[PDB]
């Protein structure tokens, strides 16, 4: 009955250091555990006793949960727990929680409380080192079925490097597994005259200003120093008006950077602002922002229903989402949310505030910058944060554009003590914080890169910090792919090393092996909608273009390919794909975590894809390896705002490129009606890239070569008259309106390539061409587009339409 | 040397009642007769010796011209003197005044001035019945070169009935003809003690408000008593802090809205107003009304470059239109001025004021509309006032919509006292202010209609209130146009009447004959860019086909087609338009007004042809005329924002209509073409009922008949891997993105016969395959327009799509 004496001890430490604690629990019997530490915990304390959550898959103890407020989550619903405080956090279901999952359970725990981990009833704890997951169903594919699990490896050998991690059985027994079994009481403090010095400095930037309104008030609410400071620098750009200010705030995941903006939109409104616009990523964003912006209002004794209104959107599926708040104290004053595609809304805006400015694609940002106040918050570690190319170059544009520019910082963090223990282990866990000539490729093995050597680990962190530098939002799940796939395969580009040195990772790359469907699945498929949706390239093919020989071959999906940042446009990626693409060629000739490529065996291989959204530079690198585009979405992602593109390679040494080309040929005539249908948006050089692409792509199969234009086939097209019209406009006796009917005509012979021999264009007389005929793009439009007088265009417009002009008369007369 | 005593009579007259004079002078010294009519005025009085006004086409009074303020305007420049205020105004070339530079140059005259108006040098008064005119000259044609006046007999004419009205020579001799020599001196008035009623109520109306602020000093501005209630209803509404409020005020020109508003904005932003937006057909309606907010301003000791700031656009040729107003008194505040179609900026507005609000297409108003408060002036009368259908159909709205509605009118104008001379006559000279089975058509002669006669006079206010009950903005220059036309008719439709009673005009007809140009200059105009431009049907058909037979033809274009307001939609103008076709057909087998139909022997004409703005009210009358569409222009109107458009019937009797099946076939393979090109924003039905009028009158040529579609041809557009995808589609195993690039062939191939007969569609499939195909619209706005859900418009393109694919597998299998 004697409780070991190392959890009260802990707890108690945890209490007075106001730091979290970790107990993973492993037995039958889990409830009378879970009652014991919330009531060890609670005897100690009564300043947190907060409400406890509990978060499962689907499925004294009964007085237990009658008597506190347990607030019950499920783990496809912890969405709705984002921007509360929990005094005690439980997790039940061990086989379904994914890294999204314990990032966003965990991270409302205040300090002093506890994290509990309950495991099903086991008798040796090595069985989780292959145990099946809720998540391996869709990594099973027709060609591989058998996935290892190397996750929960790693999590179990990382308890033991967390100091405030206690692992205990049914029976309160610690285990040698557990870290923190060596922790030692702490003496007890005396707070009655002693004060932390932050404590102090808090207390004294408080009480410096009581005597100021509203700031006297509002600074009331502040919880750290570096949220006063970022508080008194908002107010004192708020109190200057003058509109040429700008403050960027950055920090990690709950610094305080949502509720000072909040603060500060109160102490706007209180100053006597009347138009305020709010836009970020998501409307979700904005939860602790509005929470804090009534606080504000409460604290300036506003009453509801009197001085203010609120407006919710109810119909759409955001119900919570505040779009609007009106006050009418002295004169009518407003609060709205705006997209941030509706910058031309921004007219009479006097503080426009965005929230989460890094994941917001850069031209947005670079359109809501107006001749006003603006306020700028981002995420730069931690949980969903973003790459640090993104944000190099968000604040390199806004130090380019500047008007005066104020940047501050926040470290300490709010629900709990800095330098958490629990928090640095999450952050561990989850990753969440030479002549091109001369390098080569290596192949890193995957059951030691996920063993938890302090050398792999070490190379892990320097693979992961590479691969996520330019995501919107990092996210956790990626690694849990990486690791329990079946087929995922990664490649390494490291330059001329030494032993007993690791390298530095130039690039990284990660392949997976996808084809081999059999043709009565195939044919299922296609006589049907249901789909398994294992692969992408083969399962996307078969169905745009009803074929039933492609998803039976062989080929590999590049799913992400990566440079170090600082190296790039250095020659590396290209030198990194030219040695994979040899590799599957065949033109080479605890296991160890490098293994050279010459000691491999390659596969026999059809093809290679990648997919990616569609951008110019992108492309042009893409291009350049040999890769010609199969397929270009039409819905562009609401993310990103780009259209998917999917891109191949016949790598198959000695082998028949004819497969591939009716393809590439499909897809170029598909692509020319296509441009009308959403396409119409596209640059005119993005367009005529990738046409030129496609045309190239077709000339794999000899076939496909076009023909000329004979004069029987031209007199099925243009009547006399038509020839009349056109000849009249060449000499410049007619309005380019009247013949603009004879354009799409025009177009399709010419990118067709019936006329293409004959009448030889430029490259701007061929974009001009295009977007005029195929995109029914304006000649105002298309002057903005070029940064050319709108006068101009015509005058070059004119020289394409009489040299056809001239083909046609020697056809039509000879 | 003794100067006539009617002319300082008449003078000192017009300034004890505050009323202007009129003047004509006739011979080659008319600077001694001005000089010495400036002297006699200014000699009684100092309170009104304003500048003087010069305004000519081209080209003691030495002294004269040294000593007083003359402001010289051209005829052209005459906009640029809108909103003054002179004591004097001469005309001096009489060959070019237009009625449109008459009704500009004499308003801006204040009460007691002197009209001057300036004849060349005579023997007889007689001359001017006949005398060549600046204008003349774009009337002249190639057909009709003789031209005989008629406006300078009218108005001769009607010199001799205006009371202030004296013709007076070099010598200073009145003559017969003037209206004014009757006129005797009026009683010496004494207001020591004696004032007006009038005067007396403004004043109490000022002082029993003057303790109150702002209003106290605002209404120190008024002038009348209407203005002043004006103001007050303005202000009330402004004060009460309401947003549900509208006001709409009407009156003539000349009575004060623009001030009375432009008053009201300053007492809006003395108020507190933030958000202000004013609105208006023109940007140079709002002269007056941003220099009387400036006048509020300084009434209310605001001061420039300290309190408020004014941003004018220089850029445009706008220079003087001020954009936008700032004030930063209290807290910012700006006024902007915005366009009609900008009405996705008003999501802030808290006072929108609306100018000119007939002059306004009705969905502009009908969207301007939110939940705020509006301002509404508009013009009934006077010089470019707005027809009484347009204002009707606008106030019918406006009841329709509820809110608080309030309409108030002013009477007395601002610059000269009620019941002016020179303004009545004026009005009168330029006309600015049963069963269908038994009517008759009749036509009216010109040579008697202008003659000046009490019952012609009569029966001509009436046709003209006829004729211009639809315009947006009257224009007086279509009398003189009406009257001096060489080839012009008109024709009026009456019922069953007797003797002695003239009868009601039930509607009016007026024709123009064209046709009948030499091949010589047909030829000449098609191999260059010149153009005389004297016709319009003639000379577009030739150059839009570039075709030189039609315009050697002789036809005739209706100008003006327009019934009584109470009588429409009732047969009348359908019953007109029946009878002139017949008339043209020769089917019926001081001179008097009336002549029948079947005294005059009618032309030998080959068609009818008429141009309009399109609407599918419009469209309708007229295709139900047996009219076929020849040409549509691309670019929209700025006024109305509509297409003009172009039809022609051939009402010869007993000839080949073949000539036009041509036109026609070749319209509408243009008209699906050229959808896509401005023709996108069209509603589905509107051009849906084109083409098939088009379609339709495309069969007068037998050679034009439709061939169906053989298997053969069918092969030449759609490989069998196509047929694959549009049969997996029909069958619901695809996505409707991806059979997207077909729409465009099917859409041609169903339009132009080939597939017409094999596949049947009803009125709202073809709508939609219209709008898929040729429009290249998106499924989302389809269900906008067609008032249905996306879901729903979906499911029945699925089955146009699924009658096509059975004919064509039926044709590829057979
Ligand atoms: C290209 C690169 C790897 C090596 O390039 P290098 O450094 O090695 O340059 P190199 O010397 O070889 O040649 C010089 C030439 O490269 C060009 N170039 C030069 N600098 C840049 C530059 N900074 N950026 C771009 N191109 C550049 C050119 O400008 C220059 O032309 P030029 O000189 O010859 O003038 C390296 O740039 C790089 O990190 N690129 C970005 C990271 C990446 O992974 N790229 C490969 C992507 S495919 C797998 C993949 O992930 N697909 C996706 C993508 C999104 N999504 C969804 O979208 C959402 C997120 O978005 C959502 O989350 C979801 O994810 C998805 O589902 N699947
Ligand atoms: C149609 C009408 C005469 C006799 O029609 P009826 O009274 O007779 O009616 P009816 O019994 O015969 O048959 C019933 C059928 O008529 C229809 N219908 C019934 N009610 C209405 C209605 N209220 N309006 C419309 N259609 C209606 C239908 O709805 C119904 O179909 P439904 O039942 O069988 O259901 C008589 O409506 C009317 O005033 N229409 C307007 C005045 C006019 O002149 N119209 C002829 C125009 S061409 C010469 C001409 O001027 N061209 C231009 C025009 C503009 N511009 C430039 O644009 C700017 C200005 O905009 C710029 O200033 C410049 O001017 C230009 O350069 N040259
Ligand atoms: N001044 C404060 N007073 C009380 N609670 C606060 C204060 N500031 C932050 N919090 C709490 O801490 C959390 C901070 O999250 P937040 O700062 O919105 O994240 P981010 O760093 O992304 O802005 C919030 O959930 C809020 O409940
Ligand atoms: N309260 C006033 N004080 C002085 N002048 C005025 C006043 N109201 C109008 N006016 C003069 O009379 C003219 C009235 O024209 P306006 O009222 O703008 O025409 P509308 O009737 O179309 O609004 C203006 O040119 C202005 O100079
Ligand atoms: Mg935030
Ligand atoms: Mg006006």
């Amino acid at each position: 009955k004697t409780v070991d004496s190392r959890i009260p001890t802990l707890i108690r430490n945890g209490l007075q250091t106001k730091k979290r604690s970790f107990f993973v629990v492993v037995g039958d019997h889990a409830k009378e555990a879970i009652v014991h530490l919330y009531y060890i915990m609670s005897s100690m304390d009564v300043r947190q006793n907060k409400s406890v959550l509990w978060a499962y898959k689907k499925e004294p103890f009964e007085l237990f949960i009658s008597l506190n407020d347990i607030r019950y989550c499920y783990y496809k619903e912890t969405d709705k727990i984002l921007g509360n405080t929990y005094g005690m956090c439980i997790l039940q279901d061990f086989e379904a929680i994914t890294p999204n999952i314990l990032a966003r359970t965990i991270e409302t725990v205040e300090g002093g409380g506890l994290v509990v981990l309950l495991l099903k009833g086991m008798t040796s704890l090595k069985q989780l080192y292959t145990m099946t997951m809720d998540v391996h169903a869709r990594y099973r594919t027709e060609a591989h079925d058998d996935v290892i699990a190397r996750f929960n490896e790693r999590f179990l050998l990382s308890l033991g490097s967390c100091e405030s991690c206690l692992v205990i059985d049914d029976e309160l027994n610690v285990l040698p597994i557990s870290g923190g079994k060596g922790v030692k009481p702490l003496p007890p403090p005396d707070e009655d005259e002693e004060l932390s010095p932050a404590a102090k400095e808090l207390k004294k930037i408080k009480d410096e200003l009581e005597d100021t309104q509203p700031i006297g008030s509002l600074i009331k609410l502040a919880r750290t120093v570096d949220q006063a400071k970022a508080l008194l620098t908002f107010v004192d750009a708020i109190a200057e008006k003058t509109l040429r200010n700008t403050v960027t705030l950055t920090a990690a995941r709950g610094r305080g950077k949502s509720a000072a903006m909040g603060v500060a939109i109160a102490a706007a409104v209180a100053y006597g602002y009347s138009n305020i616009f709010i836009t970020s990523p998501s409307p979700e964003n904005l939860k602790t922002l509005f929470e804090f912006v009534f606080k504000g209002f409460d604290a300036l004794d506003y009453k509801d229903h009197a001085d203010y209104t609120i407006i919710q959107s109810t119909n759409p599926e955001f119900n919570k989402a505040i779009v609007r708040v009106n006050i009418h104290r002295n004169h009518r004053q407003t609060i709205q949310y705006i997209r941030p595609q509706d910058a031309h809304v921004l007219g009479q805006a006097e503080l426009v505030v965005i929230d989460e400015a890094a994941a917001i694609p850069l031209p947005l940002v670079k359109k809501l910058m107006g001749p006003y106040l603006v306020f700028m918050a981002s995420t730069i570690s931690g949980y969903e944060g973003t790459g640090r190319s993104l944000s190099l170059k968000l604040i390199k544009q806004l130090r380019e554009q500047s008007r005066s520019l104020k940047e501050i910082t926040l470290s300490e963090p709010i629900r709990y003590a800095q330098g958490d223990n629990v928090e640095k282990w999450l952050n561990t866990l989850l990753c969440l914080d030479p002549d091109p000539s001369q390098c080569e490729l290596l192949h890193v093995n995957r059951d030691t890169l996920f063993s938890f050597h302090p050398v792999s680990e070490k190379f892990l962190q320097q693979m992961v910090a590479l691969y996520v530098a330019s995501h919107y939002k990092n996210s956790p799940n990626d690694l849990q792919l990486m690791s329990d796939a079946p087929a995922h395969e990664l490649f390494v580009l490291t330059g001329p090393i030494q032993e007993g040195r690791l390298p530095e990772p130039l690039c990284v790359i990660q392949v997976s092996l996808e084809g081999k469907i059999s043709k009565q699945s195939i044919l299922k498929s296609l006589s049907r909608g249901q789909q398994p949706a294992g692969d992408l390239i083969p399962w996307l093919v078969s169905q745009q273009f009803q074929d039933d020989e492609f998803a039976s071959l062989s080929g590999a999906r590049i799913v992400r390919i990566a440079t170090n940042p600082d190296y790039m446009s250095m020659g590396y990626g290209s030198k990194a794909l030219q040695l994979l693409v040899d590799y599957y060629e065949g033109k080479f000739a605890l296991p160890p975590l490098f293994s050279k490529l010459s000691e491999r065996r390659p596969e026999k291989l059809d093809y290679v894809g990648v997919s990616y959204g569609l951008t110019q530079q992108l492309h042009k690198f893409w291009k350049r390896a040999q890769f010609v585009p199969v397929y270009l979405r039409q819905t562009a992602n609401d993310l990103t705002g780009e259209h998917t593109c999917v891109m191949i390679r016949p790598l198959q040494d000695g082998n028949d490129p004819s497969w591939l080309g009716a393809f590439a040929a499909d897809f170029h005539k598909r692509f020319l009606s296509l441009l009308s249908y959403k396409f119409r948006e596209f640059p005119s050089i993005l367009a005529l890239t990738i046409e030129e692409s496609a045309n190239a792509g077709a000339m794999l199969d000899p076939s496909n070569a076009p023909t000329e234009l004979t004069k029987a086939e031209l007199d099925q097209l243009f009547t006399p008259f038509d020839h009349k019209r056109l000849e009249s406009y060449a000499n410049g006796l007619l309005d380019y309106h009247v013949v603009l009917d004879l354009m799409p005509t025009i177009a399709q012979l010419y990118f067709t390539g019936r006329l293409r021999e004959a009448v030889k264009l430029s490259g701007l007389q061929q974009a001009i061409l295009l977007a005029l005929g195929l995109q029914r793009k304006d000649i105002d439009t298309l002057a903005t587009e070029l940064n050319l007088p709108g006068s101009q265009v015509l005058a070059i417009f004119m020289k394409i339409m009489r040299k056809v002009t001239q083909h046609f008369g020697a056809l039509v007369s000879g």
